C-alpha cells in the first residue's frame, strides 16, 4: 500500500484530524500509519466516509476511524464495488456504507432480479441491493430470503387470520411439514390450513401444541396412555420396547484364566495408594508370546490393564478403534451398540498383534505410549471432566480442586478436620466464610494447608531459618536477613502473620522500640482493602502496603492517554467535613472511603497507619504490560501461554522501544512515572518503595542498562536524604472533577524542614536551625496540553519558616525532556516572598545564581520522560553532607503494644525492590544478581535505601510439570515457583556449582553481608502460600471449587478419587532443615508454643516435624488434567478397585478367574444389569450403548412408569450429585433436555443430564419462551 | 481446515490435526469464538480473556455492540473493550456517542470541533437538515457533522 | 460517451465524471471526433460507427429499459 510510519502524533484543526510526523512535517497523500492505510488531502486533513483517487486506486476512507474499506459507489450512472486497496471488484459480495449488499458480477456489474450463487437462491431489487429478511414475489411465486445470508428458505406469514406456510421455491405448503425461520415446524393440510393437536400422518403420529409447533423430545399421555415424540422428527413410540441393545453374557473363555491377574496386590499391579489408573499395567498369569504360545509370566512381563479389561463398552470400542487405527488390525467402527462378544473377540486379535509387534520390536516403549495417548483421547481421564475455568484466580491455572477428610477411603490424605479455607485477615475467624469476604485461599500450584497447627511450626521453623540464615549454612552472622515480605497475605490463614510478628517480638524486642522495630523491617503483599485497618489493630506487626496512594497515580498520572482523574483526588478533601479546607474539622464518620494517610495539611499531630507505598512493583504493572507487548507482536496469543527466553528477550525489545518512545506516547508501559516518584518520595508517613525496574530495564542482565528515568528518580532520591523533612501540605488548582476558567489542576506539594510543621510555623521548638536549608517545593501536572493564561500565577506555599529565601530547581521538566540540577551552581533560582511564597507565571525569567539569565514556560510538556508538567525546587546553600534523617530512638516511646510506629524516623527509610520477574538467565557466573549486588552495595546506600528487597532466592521448579498448566514463575525461574524452600542456591551433592537464577548460596551470603557492611538490612520473600512440582504421587478425595474453595456450582465433580502430586522427595534440604530449629526455640522461649492462634483456638504444634510434604498437609491443587475417573471405578456398585491388602481385594471378575457377566436382563419383577467388570448395578445411573440412561435402585431393578401412574421420581443416591427428580419412561429410559406431563397433566421440563429443573425461565432453539414454578410446573 | 454446520446448523471449524477448534480463534482474519464442545457461538455476548465480545448473527465474527447495563446503555467495541470517548456501533446499525464515564449521549453534541445532533434514543443522525440552533444546520451522509 | 468511444481505441482511455469541467470535456469529445474521421477514412465506412452509437446508446439508463420500469405480474409476466 503506503510504507508506514510511527513516532507522529495527530491533531485536531477547526474539526479535523491532521498528522504530524516524527520530523515534524505535515503530512499529505495516501498513508499507512501504524497498519491503518489513510488519506490527506492538499491541506493536511485526513479524510473520512468520503472515496479518494490515488494511482490507479478507488478508495474509500471510514467515517468514524478514516482506515481504508470496501465500499460500494456510484461512478458515472453505475454502481461498481470496491475493496479496501481501492481495486474493481468482480465476482464478489460487497457490502456499503448503509449496510446493503451488492453482488458484483465478472464484468462488476451488479446482478439484479432471481440468482443463484454458491448453490444460493437470493433476490435482487432494480437498483442491485439484496432483499433479506422479507417476502418477494418474483417469477409468479413468493419466496422469503433470510435476514443475513439472504439465501431463500422456508417460512410462514398470517394471510387473513390464518398462518400460511411457504417453502424454499415461493410455493405454498399443500399436504406436508414446512419450517419457519424461527426454526419451528407446522403441518399444512391439503387446505394449506396449519393443524394443531395429535396427527397421525403416514402411518406415525405427531404431536403439535395450540400454537401448531411440532413437538420433539416429548413424554406425555395423549392416547390417555403414555407416548414419547421422537428427538429426530417428532415421531410418537409408546416406548415400552426396550432400547438396550445387550443381553447377559458370559465373558470368560479358553484366554480368561491366561490374561488373569498373577496376584492380586502390589506386585502385580502398578499403583499409586492401591488404587488403579487408567494406564495401570499389570502381570498376567501367562503371556501370549509372538501371538504363538502361552507362557507362564516373569515379573518384569507386565501389561496394559486396556489390552484385557475396558470401564465401559463406550471405552472399550474407542480403544480397539485407535489401536487399529495404528496397523494392529483391521481397522474398525465399533460403537458402544457394538455386541459385547464382538467387542472381546476384537481385543483379543488386537491381542495377538500386540505380542506381534513386541517380539518384532523386542521392546514394550512404543506401546507405553500407544497407551498414554489413547488414556488422553478420554474425557473420563482428560480434562474435559475438570470442568476448567479462567474467572477469578483461576484465570492463572485452569481451576482447582479442594482435597477432603475421607478416612474410609483416602486416609493418608485425612487433615485431621484441618483445612480451614480462606482466613484471610477480615475472615480470620471464618465469621464471612457464606460471603465473598471469604479469602481466596487457592493461588498457584498446590496450596499448603496453613490452618494446621502442625504446618504452622513449620513455617516458623522456615521463618527462623531465613532470619538466620548465615549463622545456619556459613557460620556468619553478618550474612542474615533482617526482615521479612509476607507474600499473598489474603491468600493464606492470617494466623501466619501472628506467628511472624510474635516471633519477632521475642527474638528482637521490637515491640520495645522504634530502633528495634526498625533494624527488622518487614512489609505485607496485602491486598484487600479493608487489611490495612486490621493490621493497625494488631499491632503493626508488619507494614501495611497503602493501595490508595498506588491507585490514584494509576487514575491520575501513571494510566492512560488522557482522559485521567484530576490532580484534586490526591488530596481526599472529603477526609475533613464538608470538603472544608478554611475549617478542616475531621470527617470522624465516613462511608469507608478515602486514602490511608491525608496530607493536606500534615502537622504529624493525628496519628495514622504505618505504611509502605509504591508506584511500580514486580508483580503490579510489569507483567501485564510486559505479555500484551509479546501478544501484540505475535510472540504469543495467550497471557497464559507458556513462552521461552528467547521469546521474552524479543518481545522486551518491543517493551523497551515503547517505553523510550520520543513521542510520549506508551502502549503497554507507564506514564509520568518521573512525576509520580518526585511524589512518592517526598511524602510524609510512608516508607516509600523503589523498582528495580523503574531504574533499569526490566529484562536482560542484572543492571544490564539503566532506564531513561534513572537520572531523575536518582536525584529524587538523594534529594530526599538532604531536605525531606518536617509537616507537609498538598493542595491543586482545583476544586473537584470540573475546572473553572482559569483553573490548572496542578497539584503543590510542600515540605517544610525538620521541625517544622506548619505554612506558618517560623521556627523550632527546641531552637534548632537545621529546618532553614531542608524542605522541598513539587509540582506536578497530568495534561501535557497545558497552557497558562497570562495572568494566572501558581504559587508554592514554601512555609513562614522560609521568608525571603532564595530557592532553586532540582528538576524542571520541558518539551525535550527533563532536565536535572545536581547542585545550586548549575540551577536557575527564585527567592521567596516575605509570607514565604515562590510565586510563579505562565512565562518566568529566572538568574542563575552566578551565572545567568534562564527563561521558562510553565507549559504541559509531553516527551518519553512526562506527559504533563514537573517541577522541584529546594533551597540553595544546602551542606554536601546534610542529612534530614530522624534516627530511630531507643527509648520506650510508646505503652500501645504495636511495633511500627508512623513517624519521622520510620520516613527516614527507604526500600528497594531489587529484582524483575522478567530477568534473563545469567549468561556467566559473574553477572548474577547477587554477586553484582555486592559490587554495587555502595551505590544503593548513596541513594539512602535503609532496606534491600531481595527476590526469592528457593530453587526453581522450572520446566517441570506434571500436569496442567504452568505457570510463568515456574518456567522463568523467578523463585517465586519452587519444589524446595529451603535449597536457596546450594551445590548439587555431586559437588557441582547449582546457583538458582540470582546465584549461589555463597553469592545470596555475600550480598547480603555487602549490605550490611553498606548499613542495609536485606529482606527475605518468605512464600508460605504454595509449592510446585512435588515428585510423588497419592490418591486424594477431591472437589472442583473456585478460588474461595467453594465448589462450582454445575459440577459433577465432587468427592472424586483423583491422582495428585503432593509428596515431596523426602531425600531434599526439606528434609534436612525440616522442623529442625523449632525444639531449640521452644526451650528458648516457650511461650511461642504456647500462646493460642486465633483461627484455630489452638497454639503451634512442633511436636511433629515435616521433613516431607504429602496431600495431608495441602488444601488442594490446580487441576492435573487427569481426568475425573482417571482413578478407576466399577460404575455399578460405584466402588473404586484396590489391591493394598489381601483382606479388602475388589478388582473386576475377569482378572481374578471368575465369571464377568454383562449386561441387561430381565425378570419377573423388572430388569437388572452387570458391568463388564461383573458386578450388579444398585444405586446407581448407568448408560447404554446407545446412549440412553437408567436408573437402577438399591434393591438392583431399572426405575420404570406403570400405566395411570406418575412416571416423575425423586432419586437420593450414592452418588449426591446426581440426587434431584427425574423423568423414566416405561422402558427405563430418562427424559433429558425436554418436556414431561405427569399423570394429572401438568407439564415439567428436564435437563441435559435429566434432572426438573424449577423456579426460571427457559429459551429454545426457536425462540420460544417457557417458565417454571418452584414446584416445577410449567406457566408458560 | 474447514468449517462445517450440522443437522441442527451449529458451526464447527476443524484445523489440520481435525480436532474442532475450541476458544477464541482468527480464521480468514476473522475472530470467533468456539465452546468447550467445539460449537460456534453466533449472536450474542461471551466472556474470553478479560474482555466481553459479541459475536455476530450468521458469521459469528466479532463486532461492537452495546447492551444495557443497569438502566444505562453501554458500547462494546469488536475487541471486547468497554468504549469511552468515542463513536460506536450496535448491531442494528445505529451508531453512538459514549464518553469519557462510558455513558451514552444524547443531543445536539460538539466533539473534536464539529457538532453532530444524537436524538433522544442517542441514535447519531446523518443526512439530517434542522435548524435547532437557531440557526439552519445539515448532518452530513457521510459522518453526521453539522454543516452550515 | 467520451469514456466509452475511448475503451474503442479512439483515444486515451479516461474515466470522466459529471463532475469533469464542461471544457474539457468538449475537449476531449473533439479528440475523439479527430479519431474518429481517422477510422472513417481508413475503412472508408460509417458503419462500424452506426454499430458503435447503437451499442453506446442502450448503455445509458435514459435510453433503454432502466427508465421503462420493467415489470412481471399479471399479463405483463408475458413481455415485461
Ligand atoms: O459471505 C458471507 C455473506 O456475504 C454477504 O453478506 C454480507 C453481510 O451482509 C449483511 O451485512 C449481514 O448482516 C451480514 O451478516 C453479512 O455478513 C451475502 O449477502 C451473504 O449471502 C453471504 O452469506
Ligand atoms: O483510591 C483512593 C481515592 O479514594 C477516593 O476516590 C475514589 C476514586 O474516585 C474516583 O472515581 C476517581 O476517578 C478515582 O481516581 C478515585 O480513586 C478518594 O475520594 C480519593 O481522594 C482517593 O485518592
Ligand atoms: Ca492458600
Amino acid at each position: 500500500l503506503s510504507d508506514p510510519i510511527t513516532g507522529g502524533h495527530y491533531e485536531n484543526h477547526n474539526g479535523y484530524f491532521v498528522y504530524i510526523d516524527a520530523s515534524g512535517k505535515q503530512v499529505t497523500g495516501l498513508q499507512n500509519i501504524d497498519g491503518n492505510l489513510q488519506y490527506f488531502d492538499d491541506n493536511g486533513y485526513q479524510v473520512k466516509g468520503s472515496f479518494r483517487d490515488v494511482n490507479g486506486k478507488h478508495i474509500y476512507f471510514d467515517s468514524v476511524t478514516g482506515k481504508a474499506s470496501s465500499n460500494v459507489d456510484i461512478v458515472n450512472g453505475k454502481a461498481q464495488g470496491y475493496d479496501a486497496q481501492g481495486n474493481q471488484l468482480k465476482k464478489s459480495y460487497v457490502a456499503d456504507s448503509s449496510g446493503q449488499t451488492y453482488y458484483f458480477d465478472g464484468n462488476g456489474q451488479p446482478l439484479i432480479g432471481l440468482q443463484t450463487i454458491d448453490g444460493n437462491l437470493q433476490y435482487f431489487n432494480q437498483q442491485g441491493v439484496q432483499i433479506k429478511g422479507g417476502f418477494q414475489d418474483v417469477n409468479n411465486k413468493r419466496i422469503y430470503f433470510a435476514p443475513n445470508t439472504g439465501n431463500a428458505v422456508a417460512n410462514t406469514e398470517i394471510i387473513n387470520g390464518k398462518l400460511q406456510g411457504r417453502d424454499a421455491n415461493g410455493n405454498q405448503v399443500k399436504n406436508a411439514f414446512s419450517k419457519d425461520v424461527a426454526g419451528n415446524t407446522f403441518y399444512f393440510d391439503a387446505n394449506g390450513v396449519m393443524l394443531t393437536g395429535l396427527q397421525t400422518i403416514s402411518g406415525k403420529t405427531y404431536y403439535l401444541d395450540e400454537q401448531g409447533h411440532l413437538r420433539k423430545n416429548y413424554a406425555g399421555t395423549f392416547n390417555n396412555q403414555f407416548m414419547y415424540f421422537d428427538a429426530d422428527t417428532g415421531a410418537g413410540k409408546t416406548a415400552i420396547e426396550y432400547q438396550f441393545d445387550q443381553g447377559l453374557v458370559s465373558q470368560s473363555n479358553e484366554n480368561t484364566p491366561h490374561n488373569a491377574a498373577k496376584s492380586y496386590d502390589k506386585s502385580s499391579f502398578e499403583n499409586v495408594d492401591g488404587y488403579l489408573t487408567a494406564d495401570t499395567w499389570y502381570r498376567p498369569t501367562d503371556i501370549l508370546k509372538n501371538g504363538d504360545t502361552w507362557t507362564a509370566s516373569t515379573e518384569t512381563d507386565m501389561r496394559p490393564l486396556l489390552m484385557t479389561w475396558w470401564p465401559d463398552k463406550q471405552t472399550q470400542a474407542n480403544y480397539l478403534n485407535f489401536m487399529s487405527s495404528k496397523g494392529l488390525g483391521i481397522t474398525t467402527t465399533y460403537t458402544a451398540a457394538t455386541s459385547q462378544k464382538t467387542l472381546n473377540d476384537a481385543a483379543f486379535v488386537i491381542q495377538t498383534a500386540i505380542e506381534q509387534q513386541i517380539s518384532l520390536k523386542k521392546s514394550t516403549e512404543w506401546l507405553r505410549d500407544a497407551i498414554d495417548s489413547f488414556v488422553k483421547t478420554q474425557a473420563n481421564w482428560n480434562k474435559q471432566t475438570e470442568d476448567e475455568a479462567f474467572d477469578g484466580l483461576q484465570w492463572l491455572q485452569g481451576g482447582f480442586l479442594a482435597y477432603q477428610d475421607d478416612s474410609h477411603r483416602t486416609p493418608n490424605t485425612d487433615s485431621g478436620n484441618n483445612r480451614k479455607l480462606g482466613r484471610q485477615p477480615i475472615n480470620i475467624d471464618g465469621s464471612k466464610d457464606t460471603t465473598d469476604g471469604k479469602g481466596s485461599e487457592f493461588l498457584l500450584a498446590n496450596d499448603i494447608d496453613n490452618s494446621n497447627p502442625i504446618v504452622q511450626a513449620e513455617q516458623l521453623n522456615w521463618l527462623h531459618y531465613l532470619m538466620n540464615f548465615g549463622s545456619i549454612t556459613g557460620n556468619n552472622d553478618n550474612a542474615n536477613f533482617d526482615g521479612i515480605r509476607v507474600d499473598a497475605v489474603d491468600n493464606v490463614d492470617a494466623d501466619l502473620l501472628k506467628i511472624a510478628g510474635d516471633y519477632f517480638k521475642a527474638l528482637y524486642g521490637t515491640d520495645k522500640s522504634d530502633a528495634n522495630a526498625n533494624k527488622h523491617l518487614s512489609i505485607l503483599e496485602d491486598w484487600n482493602g479493608k487489611d490495612p485497618q486490621y493490621v493497625n489493630q494488631q499491632g503493626n506487626a508488619q507494614l501495611t502496603m497503602d493501595y490508595t496512594v498506588t491507585s490514584q497515580f494509576g487514575n491520575s498520572l501513571t494510566h492512560g492517554a488522557n482522559n485521567r482523574s484530576n490532580m484534586w483526588y490526591f488530596l481526599d478533601t472529603g477526609y475533613y467535613l464538608n470538603g472544608d479546607l478554611n475549617k478542616k474539622i475531621v470527617d470522624k464518620n465516613r462511608p469507608n472511603s478515602g486514602t490511608l494517610v491525608n496530607r493536606i495539611a500534615n502537622s504529624g499531630d493525628t496519628k495514622v497507619i504505618p505504611n509502605y507505598s509504591f508506584v511500580r512493583a514486580h508483580d503490579y504493572d510489569a507483567q501485564d504490560p510486559i505479555r500484551k507487548a509479546m501478544i501484540d507482536h505475535g510472540i504469543i496469543k495467550n497471557m497464559q501461554d507458556t513462552f521461552t527466553f528467547d521469546q521474552l528477550a524479543q518481545g522486551m525489545e518491543f517493551y523497551y522501544k515503547d517505553q523510550e518512545n520520543p513521542s510520549g506516547f506508551k502502549k503497554y508501559n507507564d506514564y509520568n512515572l518521573p512525576s509520580a516518584y518526585a511524589m512518592l518520595l517526598t511524602n510524609k508517613d510512608t516508607v516509600p518503595r523503589v523498582y528495580y525496574g523503574d531504574m533499569y530495564l526490566e529484562g536482560g542482565q542484572y543492571m544490564e542498562k539503566g532506564t531513561i528515568y534513572n537520572p531523575v528518580i536518582s536525584a529524587l532520591l538523594k534529594a530526599r536524604i538532604k531536605y525531606v523533612s518536617g509537616g507537609q501540605t498538598m493542595a491543586t488548582d482545583s476544586s473537584g472533577k470540573d475546572l473553572k476558567d482559569g483553573e490548572t489542576d496542578l497539584l503543590t506539594s510542600v515540605r517544610f524542614g525538620k521541625g517544622i510543621m506548619t505554612s506558618d510555623q517560623t521556627t523550632t521548638q527546641d531552637n534548632s536551625q537545621d529546618y532553614k536549608n531542608q524542605g522541598i517545593g513539587v509540582i506536578v501536572g497530568n495534561n501535557p496540553d497545558l497552557k497558562l493564561n497570562n495572568d494566572k500565577t501558581i504559587t508554592l506555599h514554601m512555609g513562614k519558616a522560609h521568608k525571603n529565601q532564595l530557592y532553586r530547581a532540582l528538576v524542571l521538566s520541558n518539551d525535550s525532556g527533563i532536565d536535572v540540577y545536581d547542585s545550586d551552581d548549575k540551577a536557575p533560582t527564585l527567592r521567596t516572598n516575605d509570607n514565604g511564597d515562590l510565586i510563579f507565571h505562565k512565562t518566568n525569567t529566572f538568574v542563575k545564581q552566578d551565572g545567568t539569565i534562564i527563561n521558562y514556560e510553565m507549559k504541559g510538556s509531553l516527551n518519553a520522560l512526562i506527559s504533563g508538567y514537573l517541577g522541584v525546587w529546594v533551597p540553595v546553600g544546602a551542606s554536601d553532607s546534610q542529612d534530614a534523617r530522624t534516627v530511630a530512638t531507643e527509648s520506650s516511646s510508646s505503652n500501645d503494644g504495636s511495633v511500627f510506629h508512623s513517624n519521622a524516623a520510620l520516613d527516614s527509610n527507604v526500600i528497594y525492590e531489587g529484582f524483575s520477574n522478567f530477568q534473563a538467565m545469567p549468561t556467566s557466573p559473574e553477572q548474577s544478581t547477587n554477586v553484582v549486588i555486592a559490587t554495587k552495595a555502595n551505590l544503593f546506600k548513596e541513594l539512602g535505601i535503609t532496606s534491600f528487597e531481595l527476590a526469592p532466592q528457593y530453587r526453581s521448579s522450572g520446566d517441570t510439570n506434571y500436569g496442567g498448566m504452568s505457570f510463568l514463575d515456574s518456567f522463568l525461574n523467578n523463585g517465586y515457583a519452587f519444589t524446595d524452600r529451603y535449597d536457596l542456591g546450594f551445590n548439587k551433592a555431586d559437588g557441582n556449582p547449582n546457583p538458582t537464577k540470582y546465584g549461589t548460596d555463597q553469592d545470596l551470603r555475600n550480598a547480603i553481608e555487602a549490605l550490611h557492611k553498606n548499613g542495609m538490612q536485606a529482606i527475605a520473600d518468605w512464600v508460605p502460600d504454595q509449592i510446585y512440582a512435588l515428585p510423588g504421587k497419592e490418591v486424594v478425595t477431591a472437589t472442583r471449587v473456585d478460588e474461595r474453595g467453594n465448589q462450582l456450582k454445575d459440577t459433577d465433580f465432587v468427592n472424586l478419587l483423583y491422582v495428585a502430586n503432593t509428596k515431596s522427595s523426602g531425600v531434599d534440604y526439606q528434609a534436612k532443615y525440616g522442623g529442625e530449629f523449632l525444639d531449640k526455640l521452644r526451650e528458648e522461649y516457650p511461650s511461642l508454643f504456647k500462646q493460642n492462634q486465633v483461627s484455630t483456638g489452638q497454639p503451634i504444634d512442633a511436636s511433629t516435624k515435616i521433613k516431607q510434604w504429602s496431600a495431608k498437609y495441602m488444601n488442594g491443587t490446580n487441576i492435573l488434567h487427569r481426568g475425573a475417573y482417571y482413578v478407576l471405578k466399577d460404575w455399578a456398585t460405584n466402588q473404586y478397585f484396590n489391591i493394598a491388602k489381601t483382606n479388602e481385594v475388589f478388582l473386576p471378575l475377569q482378572l481374578q478367574n471368575k465369571d464377568a457377566q454383562t449386561g441387561f436382563i430381565s425378570d419377573a419383577s423388572g430388569v437388572k444389569y452387570y458391568s463388564i467388570s461383573g458386578y450388579q448395578a444398585k444405586d446407581t445411573f448407568i448408560e447404554d450403548g446407545n446412549g440412553n440412561w437408567y436408573y437402577f435402585d438399591k434393591d438392583g431393578y431399572m426405575v420404570r412408569s406403570q400405566q395411570g401412574e406418575n412416571p416423575i421420581r425423586t432419586v437420593e443416591t450414592s452418588v449426591n450429585t446426581r440426587n434431584g427428580n427425574y423423568y423414566f419412561m416405561p422402558n427405563g429410559v430418562e427424559l433429558r433436555k425436554g418436556f414431561g406431563t405427569d399423570n394429572s397433566g401438568n407439564v415439567y421440563y428436564f435437563d441435559d443430564q435429566g434432572k426438573m429443573v424449577r423456579d426460571k425461565y427457559i429459551n429454545d432453539d426457536a425462540n420460544n419462551f417457557y417458565h417454571l414454578n418452584v414446584d416445577g410446573t410449567m406457566s408458560r
